[PDB]
């Protein structure tokens, strides 16, 4: 029984446009904006996030239009599984 996580409340998908270093990155996201995001310490240790990784970003309470945390990172599988059910589109991921 496969089963993946799913952006909640105001949170959305989003593709990792550039690394700008120590933490950060530029996601595209999927209401089409960009928005520049932490990886806050506990998800560095535990993942290697990479440019053209899809992942959840929370939007930050103020400038939500422009600022976020990454607060998962989908693999390969679960990219593929998002597809199938319609949650993000190929247009989307290729950007």
């Amino acid at each position: 029984v496969i089963r993946v996580p799913l952006p909640e409340g105001n949170q959305l998908f989003g593709v990792v446009e550039q690394a700008l270093g120590a933490g950060w990155m530029d996601v595209r996201c999927e209401d089409g904006k960009i928005r520049r995001c932490r990886i806050p310490g506990k998800l560095r240790r535990r993942v290697w996030i990479r440019v053209g990784d899809l992942v959840i970003v929370q939007p930050w309470p103020v400038q939500s239009d422009k600022r976020g945390d990454i607060v998962y990172r989908y693999t390969q599988t679960q990219v593929d599984w998002l597809l199938r059910k319609g949650k993000i589109t190929q247009e989307f991921l290729t950007g």
